[PDB]
């Protein structure tokens, strides 16, 4: 039937020359940044005063590929509950039904910047064992869902003032490069991969904050990798047996065989305990490297360690369509059904 629910509801702001609609408690819109999935605003809740972000899905059902994508991120979203790990305060859209239902919006705590825009600073050490501890925590949650991010990188951190950390954009993964974040066995496909590929990119990010530089940069991974191994050394034969490649084991057999890391000619001004969780999350081999709950025992985390933030998910992430083909109206009416059920 007719219904005045939206017009009360709801009010039309043009923002950045995109069309908004929002719900008449979200106030003063402003732009904060664009994507290719989405455009976020700041805005207030004039019920609390405090400022919030909102994300405008961008065309989401253009494609098939967009609208599966805004199904994933809407059920990770709304799954994940964690203080380092960004989630869902809300979800709307203005449509009053599936028949006129085009447009959706995520409401989440709004963080005022990236570590990407801190990159090329030096962090002193503590600022980094805050920051590493925080990003551990919300791996070490997200892998307990079964959910793996495989592309962190430092714009995927989104960071306060204070310090606070959340991670961004994780489990998009299967949904240009000059600074390299991912772990080799996912740029080079040489090995099994695990849940460790995203503890060797907080190695990655880590050396980044201690040195001022990027610890992978260049037109090419392997010749960045090369530099890197030249200085320490690869893993003996019980790695090499794990290649999936003969060319990648001819490879590593050409490097200098170390039987002990030191990376005190790489990092000479890190701290012992620094360079020590440095060699083992930056470790070659996929069954040696650390998992996010063993990097958070580490001492070098001692001064901020409080075992109790450190939780699991209660239930593993469901996402039986992961692997499915859906039309667009049928991504459609699943995304519809999932901002109809949620409740904060």
């Amino acid at each position: 039937s007719l219904s005045l629910i939206r017009k009360k509801g709801f009010y039309k702001q043009d923002v950045n020359k995109t069309a908004w609609e929002l719900p008449k408690t979200y106030v003063s819109p402003t732009h904060v940044g664009s994507g290719a999935y989405g455009s976020v605003c700041s805005a207030i809740d004039k019920r609390s005063g405090e400022k919030v972000a909102i994300k405008k899905l961008s065309r989401p059902f253009q494609s098939e590929i967009f609208a599966k994508r805004a199904y994933r991120e809407l059920l990770l979203l709304k799954h994940m509950q964690h203080e380092n790990v960004i989630g869902l305060l809300d979800v709307f859209t203005p449509a009053s039904s599936l028949r006129n239902f085009y447009d959706f919006y995520l409401v989440m705590p709004f963080m005022q910047t990236d570590l990407q825009k801190i990159m090329g600073l030096k962090f002193s050490e503590e600022k980094i064992q805050y920051l590493v501890y925080q990003m551990l925590k919300g791996l070490k949650y997200i892998h307990s869902a079964g959910v793996v991010h495989r592309d962190l990188k430092p714009g995927n951190l989104a960071v306060n003032e204070d310090c606070e950390l959340k991670i961004l954009d994780f489990g998009l993964a299967r949904h240009v490069v000059t600074r390299w974040y991912r772990a080799p066995e996912v740029i080079l496909s040489w090995m099994h991969y695990n849940q460790t590929v995203d503890i060797w990119s907080v190695g990655c990010i880590m050396a980044e904050m201690l040195t001022g530089k990027t610890l992978f940069k260049g037109k090419d991974y392997l010749d960045q990798l090369t530099q890197i191994l030249k200085v320490t050394g690869v893993p003996g034969t019980e790695f090499v047996q794990k290649l999936n490649d003969k060319a990648a084991k001819s490879y590593i057999q050409s490097l200098p065989q170390t039987p002990r890391k030191d990376f005190t000619q790489l990092f000479p001004r890190a701290s012992p305990q620094a360079a020590d969780l440095l060699e083992k999350m930056l470790e070659l081999d996929v069954d040696k490297r650390l998992t996010a709950a063993q990097a958070l025992t580490h001492p070098f985390f001692e001064p901020f360690r409080d075992p109790e933030e450190e939780t699991e998910a209660q239930q593993p992430f469901d996402d039986s369509l992961e692997h499915e083909k859906l039309t667009v109206d049928e991504w459609k009416q699943h995304i519809y059904k999932e901002i109809v059920n949620f409740s904060p």
